[PDB]
C-alpha cells in the first residue's frame, strides 16, 4: 500500500478534503508537429503531475495543509506514482481510490517550442468512473470522508459532473464550507446542472471565461467580474471570488461591498496551473483562519510565484519563498 | 524487487537473450487527429506494452521460451509494471537495468478508429541511457549476459545503436547466435556503421524496405528479394529471412538457394506487432531445435495468427491457443 491508512479515533483526519481529478501530464517536446500517418521521435520528455483537484491539494499541501485527496487513479504503476508524489507534497491519499479496469488518468501533451504552439489529448480514464455511486460505496454514503472535523471540500469540474454536485450537496449539508472552482469551463448543459447546487457552495471561485459561462454576464474586467459576482449571489452563492489573471481577483465576502485587489507585477512565465495554485493556497490561508479576502491576498501572491515559473505544481511555492506576513 | 534474480550456479540463465527496447505504449482514441493548439478528450484510451525488444522477447516468452530480457527502463511505476508484463510472459528480468533519472520509453500513440490513421512520437527516455559502457559496467564486460550455454542474441535496431553493434559482436565471438533484426528501419548513417559488423550477423531478419536500404536492392517481391539475400550473404551474413507481409518470408541457410513461404491466408485486423512476433516465434522454435526453415514455417504461421487480433503482444499466441502442428 503506497497509499496512506486512517486511524480508527481519526487522529489524522484532514481539515480540508479535495475531491478531483488526477492526471499525469506525458509532454514530448516535438521539432513539429505530427501529420496524420506520422511517426516521429520527440526531442525531449517531461512527466508531470496534474489534474486540478491534485493541482489544488498540492498548492495546499506545500503550504502545510492538512489536506486529503479524494480521486480514482489506476492500480498502474502510474497510479502508485502520483500516490507517492501526493504524500511528498503533504496530500494525505488514504482516500484516494484505486481501480484495476482503468489506467490512471492523463494527458499527452505535445509541445513544440520552436512555433510554442501545443497540442492535447485529455484521457480521463479511471476519472470517468468516479462516479457518486462508486464514491458513495467505498466512503459508506461520504461518512467515512465528511467527518466532524472537516472544515472545507474543493471541488473542480474535472470529474463526472454528478460527482461533483453531490459531493458538494451532501457536505453542504453537514456544514462543511464547499469551495467550487468551475474549471475546466462548464459546457452549456453542465451549466444548467450547476445552477441548482450553487446554493450549496459556500464559495465559488470561477475564471472570467467560467463566470461568463454560469452567469451570462460578459466578463471581461473588475465592473463586469463586479455584475458577475452579483448574479452568482442571486443564484445563492455566499461568497464569491472571481480570478482576472494578470488583474488579480474580485471578490465579495458574504454580499458585503465586493472588492478588487490587483495581480502582482512579475515577469509572466508560465501560467499554468496559476489558477489552482490560487484556489488551493486561498483555501489553506482560510484553514488557517484568514477571513476570504486576507486569505485570496495571500492566494494571489502565490499564484503570482508559480507564474514566474515552468512546471505547473514544479511552481508552486513553498512558504520559505513568501514574503512576511502572507503565511 | 520486481525483478528476478540469478543463481549463483547460472540454473536459470536463458537459452535467448533480448537486448534491446521496452517501450509503454499510451494509446489515445480520437475523433479527429488534434489540430495545432487544440485541446481535446479521447474517446477511449488503452496501455501497451511495446518496443520491438519487449515484443520479440515476449514473442517468444509466450511459447516457453527461456527467454531474458536486457533493457533499460525506469524506477518509476511504468518500469516497474513492465517487469512484471515480461515475467507474466515468461521472459526473465534479472537484467533489466533501472535509471532513477529517466522515465521508462514510450510511444505517445493517436488513433483515429474512423480513418485507423496513427499519429506516434516515441519518447525513448531511458533507452536513450543503455549505452554499451553501460552494459559493460552492468555485466562484467558482458560476462554476466553472455554464459556459455547461451545460444541466440536477438537485437533490433531501437536502442543506441553501438549497444545493438557491440553486443552482437560480442555475443558472435563468443559462439552465439545472433539474430538482427534492423528495426526500425536504419537511418543512412546507420546502414554506414551496420554493414562492417554484418559478418557478426549469424541471422538478419529485416521486412523489405529494411533489407533495400541495407543491400541498395529495391525489394518489391520474390525475384528481388532473393537478389537481396545474395547481397547480404556477399556482406558476411550466414544466415538471411526476409518477411515480405502477406507473402510471407524468403530465406537462405548458410549461401543455399533460397526459398519463398507464401503467408497464410488470415483476416487481417491488426497487423501492429506482427514482425516482432514473427522473429521471437522463430528464435523460439530455433531454440527448440527446429532448423531455420521449419523455425520460419512456424514463426510465419504465428505472425498469420496474430495479425487476426488487435493488442500487439496480446495477439500473440500461447502454444494451447496454436492448431495442432505449430508447436
Ligand atoms: N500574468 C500574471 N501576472 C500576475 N499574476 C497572475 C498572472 N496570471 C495569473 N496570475 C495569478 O493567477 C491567478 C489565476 O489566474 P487565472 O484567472 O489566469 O487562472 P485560471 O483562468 O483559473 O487559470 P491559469 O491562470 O492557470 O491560466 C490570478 O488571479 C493571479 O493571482
Ligand atoms: N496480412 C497478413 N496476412 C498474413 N500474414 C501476415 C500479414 N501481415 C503480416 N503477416 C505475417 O507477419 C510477418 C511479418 O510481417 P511484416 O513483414 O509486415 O513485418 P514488419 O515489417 O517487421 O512489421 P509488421 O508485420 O508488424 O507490420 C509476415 O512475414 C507474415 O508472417
Ligand atoms: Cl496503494
Ligand atoms: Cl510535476
Ligand atoms: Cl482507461
Ligand atoms: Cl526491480
Ligand atoms: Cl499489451
Ligand atoms: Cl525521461
Ligand atoms: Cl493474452
Ligand atoms: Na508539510
Ligand atoms: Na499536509
Ligand atoms: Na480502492
Ligand atoms: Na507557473
Ligand atoms: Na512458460
Ligand atoms: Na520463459
Ligand atoms: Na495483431
Amino acid at each position: 500500500r503506497a497509499r496512506n491508512v486512517r486511524s480508527h479515533t481519526g487522529e489524522y483526519a484532514p481539515d480540508i478534503l479535495v475531491v478531483g481529478s488526477c492526471f499525469l501530464d506525458y509532454v514530448g517536446y516535438v521539432d513539429h508537429m505530427p501529420q496524420v500517418g506520422e511517426t516521429m521521435h520527440s526531442v525531449s520528455f517531461h512527466k508531470g503531475f496534474g489534474g486540478k483537484g491534485a493541482n489544488q491539494a498540492v498548492a495546499a499541501g506545500r503550504l502545510g495543509a492538512k489536506v486529503a485527496m479524494v480521486s480514482m487513479v489506476g492500480t498502474d504503476g502510474d497510479g502508485s506514482d502520483y500516490i507517492k508524489e501526493l504524500e511528498r507534497n503533504g496530500v494525505d491519499t488514504a482516500y484516494m481510490f484505486r481501480t484495476g479496469k482503468s489506467s490512471t488518468g492523463l494527458a499527452m501533451i505535445l509541445v513544440d517550442t520552436k512555433s510554442s504552439n501545443n497540442e492535447i489529448v485529455i484521457c480521463p480514464n479511471a476519472t470517468n468512473h468516479f462516479t457518486p455511486e462508486l464514491l458513495r460505496a467505498q466512503t459508506n454514503n461520504y461518512e467515512r470522508i465528511l467527518h466532524t472535523g472537516l472544515k472545507y471540500l474543493i471541488c473542480q469540474n474535472e470529474i463526472p459532473l454528478p460527482t461533483t454536485l453531490d459531493t458538494i450537496k451532501e457536505a453542504h449539508s453537514r456544514g462543511v464550507y464547499t469551495v467550487f472552482n468551475s474549471a475546466p469551463a462548464p459546457k452549456p448543459a453542465e451549466v444548467e446542472q450547476i445552477k441548482p447546487f450553487l446554493p450549496y457552495v459556500s464559495l465559488f471561485c470561477p475564471n472570467e471565461v467560467e463566470a461568463t459561462l454560469i452567469t451570462g454576464v460578459k466578463v471581461t474586467d473588475t465592473e463586469s467580474a463586479f455584475s458577475a459576482i452579483k448574479a452568482l449571489q442571486q443564484l445563492g452563492v455566499r461568497d464569491v471570488v472571481i480570478t482576472l489573471g494578470a488583474a488579480g481577483f474580485v471578490l465579495s465576502e458574504n454580499g458585503a461591498e465586493p472588492v478588487h485587489v490587483t495581480g502582482k507585477h512579475v515577469k509572466a512565465v508560465d501560467t499554468t496551473g496559476a489558477g489552482d495554485c490560487f484556489v488551493g493556497s486561498m483555501v489553506y490561508f482560510m484553514s488557517r483562519g484568514r477571513n476570504l479576502l486576507e486569505a485570496c491576498k495571500r492566494a494571489n501572491e502565490c499564484a503570482a510565484i508559480s507564474v514566474t515559473r515552468k512546471g505547473t505544481q514544479l511552481s508552486y511555492p513553498h512558504p520559505s519563498e513568501l514574503p512576511a506576513g502572507v503565511m
